[PDB]
């Protein structure tokens, strides 16, 4: 752990930056909080590992990290096993905080998310919210149709989520356009109900 | 206070370059106070420290430290506070001496300013010069025409100001269709006298 | 040498790095392995250096550094010295370990590749697996039509490899179109064959 | 100054470097010289400085750095002074070797250049050396024409050139297009002597 060095070196920085600018106990509480979850007491470059490594390696190395995901990923867990290192290899690991909104309804999306844990309710203007847990994945409307976003996706507790960017999302129904459909047609549910 | 030796280190650098190159006197002294006023004695890596927290605290960081501004700024009077945070995190920070021209007319523009803190003269061929200040703005005219700016803007005093881009400007405003008429207007009103 | 200290420093991050995702032995062995044949002890910043160089004298160098390769590479020695040079400046150094999969068939090709030292099997699906080695070169066939992997490229032994990317591939024929039929020539006795 | 120190430091990088690859003792000295008149014994991060100061800073700091060379410069006799800042703040310092070929007839063209200081010749595919010096540009035709070099360009003596991407010369000349036509006449009489 020299990655226990850096979190302490880099979290003193962010007490400065809240000192200097005053913010409220409260908003320091909360920031407190989600940096402990979400470095979780350490730091590293995990990507410029990786980024020294071959692809091979590093299509290994995610596996391995991610069976447990995949396994729980209704999605992964069924599909072609190259078109899921792809995805896997794309992914952004995320953490929200309960009351957070992720998506915003009319924002223009530019990611779409994996929940790794968590629940997140989806408010759509005029209807009963409903909701979204481990297992299950949201955003992937405004990444099929550029275009403003169709629900506000709330974080109703604690989510450690992955995120895809639309870049990413691309490129990978480029390699594997088979699996456009299966995001169409869960967009399409979505859009009727 | 490492942001203090930050601070006393990046100027000695700045004097390093400015005696490489014999910088006259004047020069120099204008750009040792714009120094002092815009980094105030402190130099840190905030942009870094913005970029490990999630986007629900930049907003929530961001909305408190700009809350004078905001509440100064007719245009986020009684708007949707999604709005305004959505154009907060668009900004940018900038700072101009006395006598420097902000923007020059019949040149292209692809940014607007706020003012923070201020006074700047509108300079038109051929009319008297008006003045603005704290809580208003200028060049969205450009913005809006895609053409050249229709007038100089000088600043009178030192500015703290904060820029905006066009490509910015598009796309806050395609989430916020509603907000497009208050520039017009603003224009309008700033062309029609 | 003050490299060797990079490699023996970065290998440490990487071993913290296994230790924290708790990867299998055979895992480790493989990195630990891939690790060593590809910095040989010595980690140094390439780009860097010659970012501070002229482009005659990256040239120069690359000329150089690569003679014995261009030397062992029939397409190079009948060609221009400056379509040889262009080329050199756009190859990436890869490596791959036994087993891996360099390409695989159906996949989108954005690459091609030239062996600096290594054997590979080259499997076409049902019917019989060739090789090829130093001097040789693969992965051209996509390049060329835009299209899908037409056979698998399995790694035999260590692979001393130089990529090239799609767009640099078509920077360089745009540049000398003489030299796009001699990847055309080697690509169809390919095809039919 | 620590950019002695940094000069020093990155120089002796280039050695390892240089050893490493174990280069013939006249390309290191080619290396060793360009370096020594690129750098002059020091190394710094100009960008970064004038990258944390305004652009009227900015303006003023290389109006005067550049005082001689506009000077030099019959195309900036008299010319829109806001113009000559414009195309100024764009240009990219470079140094070149006697024999250097700085432009090769054929190639696809993404710069053109002004001599601060230096002798050039100027070949054509049949025709007689021309040269070129202090206070003269080249490179203009390709982009104007976004085509081929129409010639080549060999450095006769060190040169202290200012490049201008094809990016920045149609940015300068979007802004001032009055100007594209002092460009092409001289690209013309050129062409056609
Ligand atoms: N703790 C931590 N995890 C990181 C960091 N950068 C990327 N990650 C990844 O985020 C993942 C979150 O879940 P894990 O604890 O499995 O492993 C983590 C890492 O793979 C970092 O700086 N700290
Ligand atoms: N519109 C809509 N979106 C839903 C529903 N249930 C879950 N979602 C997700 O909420 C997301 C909000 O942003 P997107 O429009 O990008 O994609 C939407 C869906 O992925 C639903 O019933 N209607
Ligand atoms: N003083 C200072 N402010 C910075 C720096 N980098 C970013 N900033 C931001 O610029 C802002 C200027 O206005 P504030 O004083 O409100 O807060 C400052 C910070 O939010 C820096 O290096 N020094
Ligand atoms: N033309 C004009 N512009 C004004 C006036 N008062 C303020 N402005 C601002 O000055 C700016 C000059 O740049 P723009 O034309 O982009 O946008 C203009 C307006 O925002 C005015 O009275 N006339
Ligand atoms: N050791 C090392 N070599 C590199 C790196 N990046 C590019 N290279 C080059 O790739 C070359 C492969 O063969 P060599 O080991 O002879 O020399 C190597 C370097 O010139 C790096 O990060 N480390
Ligand atoms: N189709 C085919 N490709 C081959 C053969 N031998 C080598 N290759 C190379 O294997 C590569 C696989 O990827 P590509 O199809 O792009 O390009 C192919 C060729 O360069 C062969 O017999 N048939
Ligand atoms: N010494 C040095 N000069 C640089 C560097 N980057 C840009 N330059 C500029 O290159 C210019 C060459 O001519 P001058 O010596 O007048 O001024 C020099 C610097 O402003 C660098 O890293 N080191
Ligand atoms: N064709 C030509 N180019 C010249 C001559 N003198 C100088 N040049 C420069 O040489 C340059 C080579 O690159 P370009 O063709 O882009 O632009 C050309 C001119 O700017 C000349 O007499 N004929």
């Amino acid at each position: 752990d020299s990655s226990r060095r850096q979190y302490q070196e880099k979290y003193k920085q962010v007490e400065q930056y809240m000192s200097f600018h005053k913010l409220p106990p409260d908003t320091r509480q909360r920031i407190h909080d989600y940096y402990e979850h979400r470095y979780q007491g350490k730091m590293f470059d995990e990507e410029s590992i990786l980024g020294e490594l071959s692809e091979p390696l590093r299509e290994e190395i995610i596996n391995f990290n991610c069976r447990k995901l995949v396994a729980s990923m209704p999605l992964f867990a069924n599909a072609d096993p190259n078109f899921v290192t792809s995805m896997l290899t794309k992914l952004r690991f995320e953490v929200f905080q309960p009351g957070d909104y992720i998506i915003r309804e009319g924002t223009i999306g530019k990611k779409m998310y994996f929940i790794q844990h968590g629940v997140v309710s989806v408010l759509t203007k005029g209807n009963k919210e409903t909701k979204l847990a481990d297992g299950s994945y949201f955003g992937e409307i405004c990444l099929l149709t550029r275009g403003r976003r169709t629900a506000s996706v709330r974080a109703d507790t604690y989510c450690r989520l992955y995120s895809l960017s639309v870049d990413n999302f691309n490129e990978v129904l480029e390699e594997y356009p088979m699996m456009r459909r299966a995001f169409e047609t869960v967009a399409l549910d979505r859009l009727d109900r």
